[PDB]
């Protein structure tokens, strides 16, 4: 499964609050979440980011 | 200017470095610094991670 | 209303159908017809090719 | 070599010219050309229409 979809997971999050809480628009969520495409790099990165620290990262943009 | 622009001289850092430190394609950085596009949603909030956190974010990306 | 909305309507098709004609996410369509996020410069250049030629746009890709 | 990069020296046109023509950011062009990044679906998908139909393609944009 795509890394986003374990990150939303395992944070309890539906595919809503994901999106709003780290700004992703709902419909490329979606579309990460079952293979229609992939994320580019920064978005990787930023993936990466929120993996690494979900509430800093959720603090930071509010 | 641009904010990538911004943070980016904010924190010392040549477009090369800042490119791979934080995996933003170089053209993309070059584009987004020129006003030639702008950063989508995702990318605008990893930008501001960036801002908030530069060291924590380039530590968490290696 | 955005415009890849006008054009799909325009030409009959359900998301689904301009999604796989067109080979535009169906999420990414999605969000750019409820006004999530918008079009970047290359996607929209090709919504405007789409729209001057449905037929030999479509028939291209296949 | 990357799709683009051939189709682009295959009409003979630089960079810059074919940035303006298919209006396609500079740097992501580059980005595509040196393999820093690659061209999602719909961009690859117009990339297609352009190789098929050149003129066709950037007369639409005028």
């Amino acid at each position: 499964m795509p890394r986003i979809k374990i990150i939303r997971r395992a944070l309890k999050l539906t595919q809503e609050e994901f999106s709003a809480r780290y700004h992703i628009p709902l419909g490329t969520l979606r579309d990460w979440e079952q293979g229609r495409s992939e994320p580019d790099q920064p978005a990787r990165a930023y993936l990466k980011i929120i993996a690494v620290d979900p509430e800093g990262t959720a603090a930071a943009l509010r």
